[PDB]
């Protein structure tokens, strides 16, 4: 792969395999929230640790801003 594409590989590998990992967890336990049960023994702390887990995610949503610059485009591969 050219070292461009190798880059966001190795940048969307990181990435892939962090999106999967957020649901992995979700899907385990804190899902189905506030319809008397969330798969867990609190239930309320699911809601603070999903929030506080997208907020920071969405902190690595805003940190690839530079991909809209990169060098020239953006819009080259969002296969996966």
């Amino acid at each position: 792969p050219p070292q461009f594409l190798r880059w966001i590989k190795e940048w969307g590998t990181n990435v892939c395999i962090q999106k999967q990992e957020h649901k992995e967890y979700v899907k385990s336990k804190c899902s189905n929230v506030t319809n008397l049960g969330a798969q867990a023994s609190e239930s309320n702390n699911c809601t603070s640790e999903i929030k506080k887990y997208q907020e920071w995610s969405r902190k690595r949503s805003i940190q690839w801003e530079t991909i809209s610059k990169r060098y020239k485009k953006y819009k080259r591969m969002d296969i996966l």
